[PDB]
């Protein structure tokens, strides 16, 4: 006898997650065109650990049949995966033509998943923007992205919507904006010149520009799905957001307010437009005219534009107030006057993982969910990512034994259970990740999978103890 799925609601969806650039490989194969991550990893090897790329990744593009067998072996209800925009539309625009070989790959994966009784949860956009669109008008820096995003979504609805019943417009627009345009840590790698880190950009203005267009693009796809496809395809559409849970470093009003500002700027930036059609008051106050306004039309489009909310949860941080100052480092990051740290009084917020900044704090998952329920009218929620990373610095034999990850999932699922007990309408949960994969700026130095991938020996797959723990949990 042990903790198992019967403790969760009937029909609850347990799954594992993936994304196209991180898993697929075949970056220049099967008619696929270039995307901004091809470009970023090739042109800035200094920004990826060991100068790695997703050229091959897990080679999920060729190995998907064997991988789907692993999903079935674990016994999962669902699988979260994304569509490579430049694989299906190599020139970004619909008028640039649809790549039949790219459509065929996703159809093949979906049909195999369904034969195993696994529901595909499809992320339309997981950061891999076609280089053609980045080149033409600067990608999400331009309002032109909205119409092209809408057409890409429509292509997905038309080709896959007869079988796909859960759509996620985009993964973590916070990450795309902050990482791509404030810190320059992610493609397209833009930031202010004073950071001496990116060729082009403005960390004080571009993140706000990009976030606005991310929201409008999302809203365009949702409007189209609901008005044209939802009634006869009978699916649901949402968006995946990420936030840290923010804890005041001390009991002071200063730190309490700082914690809420940090949450406002990371989470509220997206969930308040989605819920209320406006940005958080703190952002309006502190960012001023660098923060775009929603026109009345835009607000109507964005407000209420989700059937469900996808939430990605990894960590919590303590937050300190940062006093105003005279030194002029203009950025989205410094705009919130907040400072996050994993340590209080010299003590870490939880158990360590193989990722330096990341400690275990399962309580924060429930805290986030209750906060979301209470502030945003009790939405339907899927946990679309939750997981931990190991440092890739031991043998295959050792990496497969991951009691730390078994511990991680036991504690987080117990916390999730308590959130459901508190009335949060959670309907599903997805492990990041299915396989050890290309972890963006960290390359292959960090392993998040419940399944091990031996990159040094034919990309061979081996279920970890965590996979076997889930297998048992899922009966
Ligand atoms: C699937 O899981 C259920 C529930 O598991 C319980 O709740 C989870 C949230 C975790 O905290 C688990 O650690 C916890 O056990 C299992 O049913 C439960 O089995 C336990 C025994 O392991 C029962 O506790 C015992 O009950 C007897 C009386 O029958 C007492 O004499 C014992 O001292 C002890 O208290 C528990 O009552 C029971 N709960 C329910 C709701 O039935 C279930 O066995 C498991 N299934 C499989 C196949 O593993
Ligand atoms: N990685 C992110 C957010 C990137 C934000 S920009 C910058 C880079 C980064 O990882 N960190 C921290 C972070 C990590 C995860 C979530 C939020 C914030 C940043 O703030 N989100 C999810 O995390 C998953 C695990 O991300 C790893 O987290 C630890 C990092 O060291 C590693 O590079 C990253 O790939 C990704 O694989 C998913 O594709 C993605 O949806
Ligand atoms: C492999 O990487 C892990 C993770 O970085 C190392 O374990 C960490 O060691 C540091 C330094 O002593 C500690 O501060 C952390 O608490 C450890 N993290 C854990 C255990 O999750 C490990 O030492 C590395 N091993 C080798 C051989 O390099």
């Amino acid at each position: 006898s042990s903790f198992n799925r019967t403790s969760f609601p009937d029909g609850f969806v347990f799954g594992a997650a993936s994304s196209a650039y991180q898993f697929e490989g075949a970056a220049k194969e099967g008619g696929k065109g270039p995307n901004i991550w091809d470009t970023f990893t090739h042109e800035f090897p200094g920004k990826i650990s060991n100068g790695s790329t997703g050229d091959v990744a897990d080679d999920f593009y060729h190995r998907y049949k064997e991988d789907v067998k692993v999903l079935k072996f674990i016994g999962l209800d669902g699988f979260r995966m994304s569509i490579s925009w430049a694989r299906v539309l190599p020139r970004g625009k619909l008028s640039g033509g649809v790549n039949k070989e790219g459509i065929a790959f996703y159809n093949n994966v979906i049909n195999d998943l369904l034969s195993k009784g696994i529901q595909p949860f499809i992320t339309i956009f997981h950061w891999d923007l076609p280089q053609a669109l980045e080149d033409e008008y600067g990608g999400f820096l331009s309002p032109h992205i909205v119409n092209d995003f809408r057409d890409f979504a429509e292509l997905c609805f038309k080709e896959f919507g007869d079988r796909v019943k859960h759509w996620i417009t985009m993964n973590e627009p916070w990450s795309y904006s902050y990482g791509g345009y404030d810190a320059g840590l992610l493609a397209p790698g833009r930031c202010s010149a004073f950071m001496a880190f990116c060729p082009k950009g403005n960390s004080g203005t571009e993140p706000y520009i990009v976030t606005h267009n991310l929201l409008l693009s999302h809203a365009a796809a949702v409007k189209l799905y609901k008005e044209k496809y939802q009634a006869y395809q009978k699916g649901q559409i949402g968006i995946t957001l990420v936030t840290y849970w923010m804890i005041p470093y001390s009991n002071s009003k200063a730190d309490k307010d700082a914690a809420q500002r940090a949450l406002d700027f990371m989470y509220g930036w997206f969930i308040e437009p989605l819920s209320f059609g406006e940005y958080p008051k703190s952002m309006r106050r502190l960012v001023g005219k660098r923060l775009p306004r929603f026109t009345k039309e835009q607000a109507m489009l964005v407000k209420g534009s989700f059937d469900f909310l996808g939430l990605n949860y990894y960590i919590a941080n303590y937050v300190l107030n940062v006093p105003t100052s005279n030194s002029v480092n203009l950025s989205y990051t410094t705009d919130s006057l907040s400072n996050q740290t994993a340590f209080r009084n010299g003590v870490a917020i939880g158990r360590p993982t193989g990722v330096p900044a990341f400690f275990m704090y399962p309580k924060g998952l429930k805290d986030l969910l209750v906060y979301t329920k209470e502030k945003y009218n009790d939405p339907v929620i899927y946990i679309t990512e939750n997981g931990m990373g190991d440092n890739n610095n031991v043998t295959t034999e050792e990496g497969i034994k991951d009691p730390q990850r078994v511990y991680f999932y036991n504690q987080h699922l117990l916390s999730l259970k308590n959130a459901i007990a508190a009335g949060v309408k959670v309907k599903g949960y997805f492990t990041w990740a299915f396989l050890d994969n290309f972890e963006w700026l960290s390359g292959y130095t960090q392993r998040f999978g419940i399944v091990y991938v031996d990159f040094k020996d034919g990309l061979k797959r081996y279920p970890k103890h965590s996979a076997l723990w889930f297998k048992k949990f899922l009966l």
